[PDB]
């Protein structure tokens, strides 16, 4: 048994992360080629933060306003745009460590791990997944605006996440590297309300078929049930609906074992109505819900 | 409050493929000597009872296949160190960090890197647990990955894979080759002890709980040193010695509640159960956060 959220390693992203200071402010930046990409409020005073008038704020600052520190290296500005809540700051020397690299703007329940950083330091890396009300639960101090997200394929780093605010109710809020906010977030320290978190259903379904191949089958049942049954109960558990997408993908994990999905999903159903009664599940006593299909068939 | 691992930059360079006769494993690669566990020197049917001695006096130097990415290294010496092999090549790694041996206690944490024929693929933090096992996910191929902590400009590594164990659990040495626990490095049936509960790294964790804000076990009561004791060994948690209440002392300032006083919660919480209530969104006591965990994420 056993299924430990594992993150990518961190190596390719270390030589990336960067100081950006603008006035009394300093927060992470991300640094490949010649441009280095931070969170625009970086331009903003506490005092600023409640009503900013971003563009008034820009025009005013001249390229020797931001300092940039790649460890005890200072970068150069030598000019500054703002692309929707990024801003990007062209440097005269381009990052000799720049990795083989791509944008991506992800989907909630995707996972991806963050390389959590403070003033260009990185201090820890972990894994998480884009929570269905567009938020992340991870441990951001003061400091850490700018850290990003990723995953890694072959060579190539997918970076999908910045991180900008810190919600009330404790949980992160961000967005991709285009600057456009995921979910309907502002950089304003107005009252911002997160949805209803709900549980990945999906993500649960393809953990339980690698618990089938990894031997676990104590929570099987005889039964089936209809798409439109099963969402009718999963709402009531604050479960996301699923869609027929879902079905296709489970697909190749039905396919090696011999559960339909909608077998599953009525086990599912069982599993929620009883709890688990002191057992567990891959050694876990609670449902996964951040290993998404991808990840279960390609590390069976 | 998440469970985070060290960054493993400094580690990354530092991973090579070993490769004698069919086995390939990691290797650990620092100034001109690469480590491993010394097992790669056995054949599937020669783990029964392996002659570890005798079977390195029959190898030579162009047995070891030693891989840096695309790079060959040439081996030219080759030694033993209770468990682990020591192949001494030809070039330095240039790569090679400030770094130290050291052994390490259960109870104390540490980040793993999780390689693969000498590819790191993940990374992931993880407690030793008092009975000498990690409870780790290492597959086929990912011995010889290691264990680490970082001080600030520091590596220490104190962990090195080796095997397997039947239940899912996994043990190794420290990088000097002395095993952790009561095992040897043959293909035989070897049993894990009684897992305990670290009642230490709990603690922390409740103070932890305390500073975001969540304090609903607190109560009124205070207990002995011996009392609970009584009421942790009887349900699986490690004896609590007055070194541990000593190390507690800067969570007990931040917070005002004392380790006797944080005491009587947790004994509270194992006898009446939580009562369908959440300590930072978990059902479950955590046992693998230290106290030095606790400072370094929040204060």
């Amino acid at each position: 048994s056993g299924f430990r959220k594992m993150a990518f390693p961190s190596g390719k992203v270390e030589g990336c992360m960067v100081q950006v200071t603008c006035g009394t402010t300093t927060l992470n930046g991300l640094w490949l080629d010649d441009v280095v990409y931070c969170p625009r409020h970086v331009i903003c005073t506490s005092e600023d933060m409640l009503n900013p008038n971003y563009e008034d704020l820009l025009i005013r600052k001249s390229n020797h306003n931001f300092l940039v520190q790649a460890g005890n290296v200072q970068l150069r500005v030598i000019g500054h745009s703002m692309q929707n809540c990024v801003l990007k700051l062209k440097v005269d020397t381009a990052n000799p460590k720049t990795p083989k690299y791509k944008f991506v703007r992800i989907q909630p329940g995707q996972t991806f791990s963050v390389l959590a950083c403070y003033n260009g330091s990185p201090s820890g890396v972990y894994q998480c997944a884009m929570r269905p009300n567009f938020t992340i639960k991870g441990s951001f101090l003061n400091g850490s605006c700018g850290s990003v997200g990723f995953n890694i394929d072959y060579d190539c780093v997918s970076f999908c996440y910045m991180h900008h605010m810190e919600l009330p109710t404790g949980v992160h809020a961000g967005t991709d590297l285009e600057g456009n906010f995921y979910g309907p977030f502002v950089d304003r320290q107005t009252a911002q309300a997160a949805g209803t978190d709900t549980t990945i259903t999906v993500n649960v379904l393809a953990w339980l078929y690698a618990a089938v191949i990894n031997g676990d089958r104590w929570f099987l049942n005889r039964f089936t049930t209809t798409l439109n049954d099963f969402n009718l109960v999963a709402m009531k558990y604050n479960y996301e609906p699923l869609t027929q997408d879902h079905v296709d993908i489970l697909g190749p994990l039905s396919a090696q074992t011999g559960i339909a999905v909608l077998d599953m999903c009525a086990s599912l159903k069982e599993l929620l109505q009883n709890g688990m009664n002191g057992r567990t599940i891959l050694g876990s006593a609670l449902l996964e819900d951040e290993f998404t299909p991808f990840d279960v068939v390609r590390q069976c």
